[PDB]
């Protein structure tokens, strides 16, 4: 009964079938002649779209770099607009911009050169069962040149059934005749043990192609197939990131082993033997971008519905920006250890969210001080208290009443006591000796007593109505005199949507991460359109966004205006009582960034809002090239000058402040 027993056990493991996976792409870049991008700014964009920089390109996906230009072979892609193939373009640069996109094939010109998006990850529900015809032709021939399976039957049983010399040996004898030799290797190449990551087993050539190179197995270069085949006798000995000198002498060994049965000449060998390890030089992950992909799967469940379970072969198009995500992670993993050691802190975390200024598309996300971990997303689940970051919504309600509240209205700065008895004290405990401060020196310096004296005069039923227009949920707003100073609990994904209505000029655009979902045959299952609803007046969201340029240049965030004085950042620094949380919401010409820095156990941190999330931010700016903030004044905004006593004057004045007025002759009445 031995023969009958083993046969039934074989079919048990062999069965379990397959389907295709769904691919998740990033955003699409469109290169254009005379566009603001440098050569070193262009190599960091291609290297983030998974473009191997080689010294002699021969296969789609490789780009070389030259004197003052960049040659490249754009890999084929099926764009939602049209279907395109290879393109050999030579991007000639002109210093700080892009001159020409001459097509190398016939020295033609290009109107605008489209770039294929990057593959974030593949999702199946890993199934990843590429059939016997989905593997390259030089892959089986490279596995046979180093594993003659004209030998392959025993190797299958060792990986499949084992992690018993009698069982597996008898297993191989009955598997050889019962199954065809083309059904054998199809099960082998999809089950080989090729590496170990943490506690998860990297099995198969499909799943090991994405793990090591981040690209489908049908696109492996012949020097990358030799590395992946040379690591069948590897498994945490011959793998890179540990011994990237031993995987290399095994890579070259398989090449000269597979050039014996001639399929590579000496010119091709010296070419391939010189290319370094093509592995993604960051550390492969089984499930990459876990913080962002939580926002996508949530967006897929809501926007599609019950069809989210039948995603087979569909291409998913997101708004993920890869250059901004590399700079967001590079600042969290390298900034948090620099804050912990200086204050002798035991733990410390972070979260960073980047959205587009005018459209609300999410470009980056970081869930913690180790963004490549999984299990807790602090940018979507950590509900912290915003603190001093809730003043821009008090002054945005004052400034939306231009008949009575301007940038020079005098606010009282006297000791106050209310009934929640409550008596706020300034964040530095100092009081103005004149007894009053203007409405611009109150937000620039982030004063606590004037903000209450201004917030109590408007009434909380009005400061609450502003918070709802900005896009916070009605259930988080509990109206008490402490809300004015930031007794508000919001996740970094709700603070980024609040400061996006101020940054765009009042146009509330709902944050999104799905661009479009195209089925496998060409049918469009979902196509996103902008909403961009109007919330606050464009003249009140400019006077607030102007004052937020003073809180960066000479205000509480002046330490940024001394480092990037050309960008003209706008940003509010957030502090709390005893520094439980510290934020920094900063705005530049293109994106809104929200940073949080605090301890998960809710204890004090010793970090001040100008040294916590603000120091993580001035790293995020250094890891890329930001766009300057240029505020264009809307209609009816007219600059007027004030004298010493804070009155409008006809000409001169010791200070110039914008004023929302349709008849700038208000100074004629206030001069007299």
């Amino acid at each position: 009964i031995y023969g009958v027993y083993l046969d039934q056990k074989i079919r048990s493991r062999i069965d379990g079938k397959w389907q295709l996976p769904a691919a998740v792409y990033g955003r699409m870049v469109n290169l254009e002649p005379d566009m603001t991008i440098s050569k070193n700014e262009m190599v960091k964009l291609l290297e983030a779209t998974q473009y191997r920089q080689v010294s002699k390109m021969t296969r789609p996906g490789e780009f070389t770099v030259q004197a003052n230009s960049i040659e490249m072979i754009r890999r084929p892609f099926d764009f939602p607009d049209s279907k395109e193939g290879q393109v050999r373009a030579r991007l000639t640069f002109d210093g700080d911009h892009l001159a020409t996109i001459v097509n190398m094939e016939n020295n033609r010109q290009f109107g605008f050169f489209r770039l294929d998006p990057r593959l974030i990850t593949m999702i199946s529900s890993q199934r990843l069962f590429v059939p016997r015809s989905g593997f390259p032709d030089l892959l089986v021939d490279t596995l046979l040149a180093t594993e003659d399976r004209h030998t392959l039957t025993q190797q299958l049983v060792k990986n499949l059934f084992l992690s018993r010399k009698a069982n597996e040996a008898y297993m191989a004898l009955i598997m050889d005749a019962r199954y065809s030799k083309d059904r054998i290797l199809e099960l082998y190449m999809n089950e080989v043990y090729l590496g170990q990551s943490g506690d998860n087993e990297i099995r198969g050539f499909p799943l090991a192609s994405l793990y090591y190179f981040g690209r489908p197995v049908e696109e492996l270069s012949l020097d990358q197939q030799a590395l992946l085949v040379g690591m069948v006798k590897g498994a945490s000995i011959y793998n890179p990131w540990r011994n990237p000198k031993l995987a290399l002498e095994r890579r070259n060994l398989v090449l000269r082993l597979l050039q014996q049965q001639q399929i590579i000449d000496q010119e091709l060998y010296d070419m391939l033997s010189a290319r370094p390890l093509g592995v993604q030089p960051r550390g492969g992950v089984i499930s990459p971008q876990p913080a962002f992909m939580q926002l996508v799967r949530q967006e897929l469940q809501a926007k599609l519905g019950d069809k989210v379970k039948d995603l087979s072969g569909v291409k998913i198009f997101t708004t993920f920006d890869s250059v901004a995500q590399d700079a967001a992670e590079k600042a969290a993993v390298e900034g948090i250890p620099a804050l912990k050691k200086q204050r002798k802190l035991s733990d410390l975390e972070t979260a960073i969210v980047v959205v587009d200024r005018f459209s609300g598309e999410v470009r980056a996300m970081v869930g913690g001080s180790e963004p490549q971990f999984a299990g807790y997303n602090r940018a979507m689940q950590a509900r912290r208290s915003i603190g001093s970051l809730a003043k821009p919504a008090t002054y945005l309600t004052a400034l939306s009443q231009p008949k009575i509240y301007r940038l020079n209205t005098w606010i009282a700065d006297a000791p106050i006591a209310l009934r929640q008895v409550w008596s706020p004290q300034n964040d530095d405990r100092r009081y103005s000796e004149s007894g009053r401060v203007m409405l611009v020196d109150a937000l620039t310096r982030s004063m606590n007593v004037p903000t209450v004296n201004l917030g109590m005069a408007l009434g909380l039923p009005a400061v609450t109505e502003t918070w709802i227009k900005l896009g916070v949920p009605k259930d988080q707003l509990h109206p008490v005199p402490a809300m004015l100073l930031g007794a508000l609990n919001l996740t970094p994904i709700e603070v980024a949507q609040a400061f996006q209505t101020i940054a765009s000029g009042g146009n509330r655009a709902p944050l999104s991460a799905l661009r479009s979902v195209i089925a496998e045959d060409g049918k469009v299952l979902y196509q996103s359109f902008p909403q961009a609803e109007r919330a606050v007046p464009a003249q009140a969201a400019y006077l607030t966004l102007w004052t937020m340029q003073q809180v960066v240049q000479r205000g509480t965030g002046r330490q940024l205006g001394a480092k990037y004085p050309n960008l003209h950042l706008a940003g509010k620094t957030g502090t709390t009582n005893n520094n439980v949380d510290t934020w920094f919401a900063g705005i530049d010409g293109s994106t809104v960034t929200i940073t949080w820095v605090g301890r998960d156990n809710n204890q004090p941190t010793k970090l001040y809002g100008a040294s916590g999330a603000m120091s993580i931010y001035q790293r995020y700016l250094a890891n890329q090239t930001p766009t300057p903030l240029n505020l264009v004044p809307p209609e009816d905004i007219a600059d007027m000058g004030v004298d010493y006593d804070g009155n409008f004057v006809c000409s001169g004045g010791m200070r110039i402040l914008p004023v929302w007025t349709s008849d700038p002759q208000s100074l004629c009445q206030q001069s007299e």
